[PDB]
């Protein structure tokens, strides 16, 4: 078709990434390289053995929790694909560009260790097929002709595993273009072998395949060694013994001295593969765990037993178990039969729509190998009987591969068909592993690896091959599948767990550039799949899971330390520099800030001619209001230029540092040399903070001695600060008589705290006495609430809503409604009428109706010129001082500033007549955009 | 003494904390309440049993790793004591005030669960002594008189454990003052019992205590049930059988039909406690692990064995094992014998020097119980033989407590002496546990617990007693020591691990208010002790350690979520708000910032009359310089007041947001409405950032069209910015021809980058071309280095140091030394001469000499008026443009600004003649306080 001349199941790596600085639909580029790294030697060498030991409903469940593991990791990888633009280079560049260089050096290094131990599991599966089924005469170590054949079997896999690994790691050094060419014969040998196996089980429902086994009375024998079973060889006229007699008795002379189990029992011959038609699921759907050295023993037979001490004599031709078996041992052997799901992203800079091919091409290439493994375990447990399943190496059927004796041609279709694919999977993983190590050490995220990025011309790793040919050597010296198999399955389960974790902590915390766009992500499938990866990590080996999880987390913190040492300059200083910046960039997203207002505060203090703070008691009121929580920035302004008044600001800086550590204030300090104090104050209200760590209110003193002279632009700077916060939508706390405010160890014995509503923000006016009584100074004071009502309304019902609001919150205050009818209150009500419904649009976008419009007053209660007739607060101040003149703290809402600046001094002498004969006052001012629904 | 009338080993709790808002030396207040909660029932009921099974050198090692665990946790608790002022209230307030409310609600809640399961381990030890040694006739359940006595033993501990727990949880509800009075009889019963046991082993070296056991030929018998052993009862004239015969044979008729092991074997009588003098350490220093149901079998005897199938008949009077035993089972039973180290901080608001009593009073009260347990295991394995150690409940010695048969009076000194102390330890822990739950729910850190802080008058918990009397019930229904014992030992190991971890991550990261002042802290002892707590957590039960560690970490994140929901207002927004603030407060400590300078940058951009950025190519030069790393703040200034020009700043804000996301800039934006641009720029240079997240350099354009007119205060604002950064010690990058600078996808094919030194900062001048070539635009350009030398020096050697500097760093540049002799260079050299040695004091406090003064040039190389004779850069510019006129980027150090402002326009036309006929120039300016030793 001339498009299949570019098949290439190999991964891209580093060379196709650097050349993208300056064709493959779904089937040929994603789906087929994924259905070629998934199918492997466990399907042809171990899946019959685990269904004979676990049975169905224990193999059926371990193929259902090992496949539902990798299905949920496949969803999390499809979110990484549909995030950015899918860079060219493979799976290392596609993950570490959407999860950061820390979650990419840890997934990227647990993956190189997984495939370099998979590459030892394929060379181990090569010599198993070459020594047990192809050529069992090349075996160079024959131990003693005794029961000590286990050690010579291991020492034969160590001299041939080394000789194959040397020749395999020198084919991919000179013949890389040839191994790329031969990638289509490997996919054919896999796909032909699976079609052969499903072929013969449809033939078996009509014609069974005729493989016979021989039982010495409920004991399975090894057919290698004798010809005909029969025990007698009747032969016609005279009878002479068989060769089966010659292995159990003293000689072939027919006289005497045979052994005891041989003499009291007969022999039998049954069909080892009794077709799919025989009702063999029933007597094969339960477990049969065995111990090392146990005869396999077909159940349901006669077997007169010796009932003696059983000197079983491990030299007779029996079939013994070679290892003890249980459920959690089988999961670590079966698990590498589902790995290979990062192969759908091998060719990511070759597709035409890589955000559509990588999702559907790996979800379908997983759901179709699940339909093979689930249907193989039912059909193997309905066509073969148990004692032929329960031995590997096929001793009951004369040295034939047990899955091979089910194919439509002779069993050499599967024996050669598995020999080449296990050779072409260890040639693949010995190229894809030293490519990924070369891709890691070019990025420089791990600085000691940096000589494993060197190559020859045209890429093609030269030193990373030498390291991979030594790590794969120590899986050859172990020399056993069922030992190398659960080791690599821990490394693959580790990297599938860090992928699932990183994609779930970023959707919750809302990291900035992360959009999955997939369709079915929902953040919990990546969390539920993480909960299955470490569950399966524990039941393979908890002493393996606990050490592969610790050094993965100990290279995560080596990326962050070395990455911050070059980003900011020094190491341990940079970890906190990087943690603050990343938390700030997370804040700027776009959704609104908060639906429960909390004063952040920005304290404006004044210093004097030798730079000491003028009123230090303003800083102790912040300590009694914040109690260490939130943000607090203190700011002072000097006059002059920076160029010659800067040492006057070095020591004005440290005098607020030394004083906010003595009044126990937790926050930051900013000292600014402006040319005048009018705009230098106005700057700090604008640029206070960094990003989302910005202030919310201003706390400033009162401009006392304003009326005299010689401070003429001090009270004109005050009224311009009231207008700058109404336009900037901040809030305002101004404290009159700052020197009368208590220090930290003074502790008012009793008394009260009065609040006056009038007709404005109560959520801001009930929260401030609430927060004050969490301090040891204001703990013992009561709290009385005075609200001013007009008339023509009711008030009688207004106080009822006030009482249940305190009942629903347990504040234990008391209310009293004072009433005006004439123009006593007009600086509050007259100038604005629409704020009642202007407040409503602030709470309509708030989107809370179910029991959240309760626990929030103001709304539950809502039920003649400044210039020289004007506003008069004498009738208002006379009713305030009649009931609050000795109350330790009064809280008032101050009225809104006038429009035209011709009434800027009629406004200041409204605030003096309002608050006369009152000792400690604190005037508040709203901003409209404050709701408080939960009172801490 | 009338000071011992205030002994009170009970903990303080919540009442003594709220009353400290408004006498006990070391021995009586720390040391003795610590030597009373440590000594317990494992010393009297299980320590003999574990030394008979493990032997010495396996009991010797598990008392050495369980005591060295709690010794290192005792050091970490002595750092918490010598940090603040040691508040009043106990151990909950002392930890959660120096480790935060998150490491205090997790240590504080794993501790309440530990003592409420210790309180079930004492009521279980009460009914064991009352049913096996005191009154073995109160047993209300007698099963079948068969081998099914294990179930009736458990059902007898469930009806008496419930009846004692009801009466114990109603003594501490009405008689709390009496239990406080009786705390001195409990310390006496403990201290008298230990003096009794060490007494009898000195008597045993001269007089053994005479306790006899009887062996049926290598089989230990149960002496309860028969009187004299002897098997015959010769009696004088006629012989009639014993009662030992009557338990093994059919009747007492002397005829026949006895059992087979009884008939072929004799009986024997040996001393069960053969003194300290017998050489019995040898035949007792090795393990003897047994299985459930095994006869104990004293080794080294004759014992003609049956060699048959052994119908052992578990109804004969034998001594059988009741459980199977191994090494990691014994650690979970032995471990609660060292807990009780938080008792030295029970009375913290009662001492006189609490920072000196709590260290020495718990270190010595741990080192002296280690001398008891280490010396008990040697002396128990030299005075008792193995088959009396290897049975609990004392069946071989006729129902006597095995540690009781070693005391100087009759063994009832230990039997009553342990009955009262285990009763006074379950009365203590049933008061200290519902006090700590009441201390937790007053703080409000866990909001659903808040009804367990309610009390009656005078404190004294009323509902927390009801919860503790139901959690302790489910340790009564388990009804077995050796089952409740490893459960509580997991909770105590959990809280000792979070204490050790929190004290090691704060010393490394340098959290602000943390000073240990102790003497021997060194941060690694708290880390090495953490490495032993979770090691011991795994070898008790890994399926218990894995679930007690998960819900401890799942209340840590419940403290942080609910604590940030009230600190900032909304929940998941506040986690990132709190993480940014805490990382910023960590930065302000006092040590200097960095010894490897990295440009942080602060870009000053200009907008126009409809608020679009004037030169957008200044923002792409930051992307090509930072590449996403570090901090970058862009700042623009408008003219006017805030009160009417603020919507002009809303949309000037979003036009830099929409443009710094398109040029791929990562950072923050600040727009400021000043009254003039001179001080509004000067403010941003001062207050740029928050805390330690502040800028380091300024990147600004060039004031083109300065010479004409109508922009007269634009170039006067420029030269004032050069002086404001020299005084403020910042650094400066000014770019000429900003529109000629390349965009992001333009990718220079080849070319060069030239740099000219002259005679100043090269660390800042080699780092900027280094960082530029990490981008795809400047990757392919070369890098030539031109340095200007004077004369009378050498230069010949200067270029040699330049070449090895690039050899030691692999930059692949080339150098060339151009030379001047006359006054060509005088704007650089003439005005300042002392900067060579002024630089030296900057690097003397740097404190780096060992190979760090290499890899840092500038120092390795150091080997006539401005006003209208002046400075002339025509001879300098003619040699620049001869060699660099087509070089894609030139870098120059600009000279220092003049002192007097009369030469402010002779300075600007020095910068125009210096940089004429050059297309892309970038002038740099130092600051003195920049060293770069590692070039990324
Ligand atoms: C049973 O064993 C005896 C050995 O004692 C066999 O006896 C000899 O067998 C050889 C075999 O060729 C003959 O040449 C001898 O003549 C036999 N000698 C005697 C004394 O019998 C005997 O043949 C064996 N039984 C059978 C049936 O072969
Ligand atoms: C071994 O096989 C033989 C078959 O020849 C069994 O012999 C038969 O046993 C049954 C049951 O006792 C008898 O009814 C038949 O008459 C026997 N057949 C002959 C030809 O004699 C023998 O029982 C089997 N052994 C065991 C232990 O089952
Ligand atoms: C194979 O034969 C043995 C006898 O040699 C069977 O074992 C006996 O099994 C029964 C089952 O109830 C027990 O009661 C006997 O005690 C066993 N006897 C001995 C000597 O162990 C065995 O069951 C057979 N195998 C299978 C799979 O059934
Ligand atoms: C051995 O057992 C026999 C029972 O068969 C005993 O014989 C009887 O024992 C009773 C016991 O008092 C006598 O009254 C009978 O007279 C005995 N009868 C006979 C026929 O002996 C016998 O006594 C037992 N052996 C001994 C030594 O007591
Ligand atoms: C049980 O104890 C008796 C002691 O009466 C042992 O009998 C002695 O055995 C030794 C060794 O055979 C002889 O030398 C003595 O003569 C025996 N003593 C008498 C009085 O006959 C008897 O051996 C012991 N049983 C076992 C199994 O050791
Ligand atoms: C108690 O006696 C038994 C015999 O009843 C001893 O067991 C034998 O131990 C030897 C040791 O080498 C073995 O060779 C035998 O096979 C054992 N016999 C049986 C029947 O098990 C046993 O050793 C004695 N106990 C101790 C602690 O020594
Ligand atoms: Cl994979
Ligand atoms: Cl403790
Ligand atoms: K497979
Ligand atoms: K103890």
């Amino acid at each position: 078709l001339s498009g299949l001349a570019n098949y290439t199941n190999l991964p891209q790596g580093s060379r196709e990434h650097e050349e993208a600085e300056n064709r493959m639909g779904t089937f040929m580029g994603v789906y087929l390289p994924c259905l070629q790294n998934i199918f492997g030697v466990i399907l042809f060498l171990r899946l019959t053995w685990v269904v004979g030991i676990a049975g169905i409903m224990e193999s059926f469940c371990m193929v259902f929790i090992c496949c539902s593991c990798t299905m949920l990791t496949a969803i999390s990888m499809s979110a990484i694909a549909t995030n950015g633009v899918v860079p060219a280079g493979g799976s290392y560049y596609m993950i570490s560009r959407s999860l950061g260089p820390e979650f990419g050096g840890a997934v990227g290094l647990c993956f190189y260790l997984g495939t370099t131990f998979a590459g030892a599991m394929y060379i181990l599966g090569t010599i198993e097929i070459l020594l047990a089924y192809l050529f069992p005469a090349m075996a160079i170590f024959k131990a003693e002709d005794a029961s000590g054949e286990a050690a010579a079997m291991l020492n034969n896999m160590r001299v041939y595993g080394t000789c194959v690994l040397t020749c395999m790691a020198t084919v991919v050094f000179v013949g890389v273009k040839y191994v790329n060419k031969f990638a289509l014969v490997f996919l054919g040998c896999v796909i032909l072998s699976i079609l052969a196996i499903y072929a013969g089980v449809i033939k078996s429902a009509f014609d069974p395949p005729n493989f016979p086994i021989c039982l010495l009375g409920n004991r399975t024998l090894s057919r290698h060694g004798f010809d005909v079973c029969a025990k007698l060889a009747w032969e016609g006229n005279e009878t002479v013994t068989t060769r089966l007699w010659g292995l159990f008795c003293s000689s072939r002379f027919l006289n005497a001295t045979c052994d005891e189990y041989f003499t009291r029992n007969n022999v039998t011959e049954i069909q080892g593969i009794p077709g799919a038609a025989s009702g063999l699921i029933k007597e094969n759907l339960w477990s049969s765990y065995l111990t090392k050295g146990v005869i396999v023993e077909r159940s349901g037979m006669t077997s007169v037993g010796l009932a003696d001490g059983t000197p079983i004599d491990m030299d007779h031709p029996y079939v013994f178990s070679d290892m003890t078996s249980y459920f959690t041992l089988l999961v670590g052997i079966y698990f590498p039969s589902v790995t290979g799901i990062m192969a759908g992203s091998n060719r990511s800079g070759d597709l035409r729509d890589a955000q559509k091919s990588i999702p559907t091409g790996t979800i379908l290439a997983i759901a179709t190998t699940s339909a093979v493994y689930i249907s193989s375990v039912v059909l193997f447990g309905a066509c073969i009987e148990g004692v032929v399943l329960r031995d590997k190496f096929g001793e009951a059927v004369n040295g034939n591969l047990v899955v091979g004796t089910l194919a439509w041609p002779s069993p050499w279709v599967i024996v050669i068909g598995s020999f080449f694919s296990t050779c072409g999977a260890g040639l693949q993983s010995l190229t894809g592993a030293p490519r990924l190590l070369q891709a890691i050490s070019r990025d420089g995220i791990v600085p000691f690896l940096q000589v494993f990025g060197h190559g020859k011309a045209n890429g093609e790793p030269t030193w990373a091959l030498l390291l991979t040919a030594c790590i794969c050597e120590i899986g050859i010296l172990i020399a056993s599948l069922d030992e190398v198999a659960p080791i690599l399955s821990m490394f693959f389960l580790m990297c599938y767990m860090f992928v699932n974790l990183a994609c779930a902590v970023q959707t919750l915390l809302r990291t900035p550039n992360w959009r999955p766009r997939f369709r079915y992500y929902h953040w919990t499938l990546s969390f539920l799949g993480m909960s299955l990866c470490l569950a399966l990590m524990f039941i393979c080996s908890w002493y393996y899971a606990l050490v592969a999880m610790l050094i993965a987390g100990l290279i995560y913190k080596y990326i962050e330390y070395r990455g911050a040492e070059k980003e900011w300059g020094d190491g341990i200083r940079g970890l906190s520099l990087s943690a603050a910046r990343y938390a700030l960039l997370r804040l700027e997203e776009g959704p609104p800030h908060t639906k429960n207002w909390r004063p952040q505060l920005l304290v404006l203090v004044r210093v004097d001619q030798d730079q000491n703070v003028v009123h230090p008691q303003l800083l102790s009121l912040t300590s009694q209001l914040k109690a260490g929580k939130g943000l607090t920035i203190v700011g002072s302004v000097l006059e002059g230029t920076f160029l010659e008044n800067h040492p006057q600001a070095q020591r004005a800086e440290e005098s607020i540092r030394r004083l906010m550590e003595a009044e126990k204030v937790k926050g930051f300090c900013q000292v600014v040399i402006s040319s005048n104090l009018r705009d230098g104050v106005s700057h700090l209200i604008q640029s206070g903070g960094l990003g989302g760590l910005q202030h919310n209110t201003v706390l400033v003193g009162w401009p006392r001695n304003w009326r005299q002279k010689e401070d003429h632009q001090t009270w004109r700077n005050f009224i311009e600060l009231v207008r700058e916060t109404t336009a900037g939508h901040l809030a305002l706390l101004v404290t009159k008589n700052v020197s009368m405010f208590p220090g930290n160890p003074e502790r008012f014995s009793e008394g009260s705290i009065d609040v006056w509503w009038i007709v404005h923000d109560g959520g801001m006016l009930m929260l401030l006495p609430f927060l004050l009584r969490h301090h040891k100074v204001w703990r013992k004071c009561k709290m009385r609430i005075f609200t001013v009502a007009q008339m023509d309304d009711n008030s009688i019902q207004m106080k009822k809503d006030l009482t249940t609001f305190l009942y629903h919150l347990r504040i234990t205050a008391e209310v009293e409604v004072v009433e005006m009818h004439e123009s006593d209150i007009s600086a509050y009500t007259y100038e604005k009428t629409l704020v009642m419904e202007q407040r409503s649009q602030i709470l309509k976008q708030m989107h809370l109706t179910k029991n959240e419009r309760e626990r929030e007053i103001q709304s539950i209660t809502d039920e003649l010129t400044w210039t020289k007739r004007m506003h008069t607060a004498v009738r208002l101040n006379e009713v305030i001082v009649k009931k609050s003149r000795d109350a330790k703290l009064v809280l008032l809402n101050m009225p809104g500033p006038p429009r035209n600046r011709n009434g800027d001094e009629n406004y200041m002498e409204f605030l003096e007549v309002l608050t006369e004969h009152l000792d400690r006052v604190m005037l508040v001012r709203g901003g409209g955009r404050e709701v408080i629904t939960i009172y801490s």
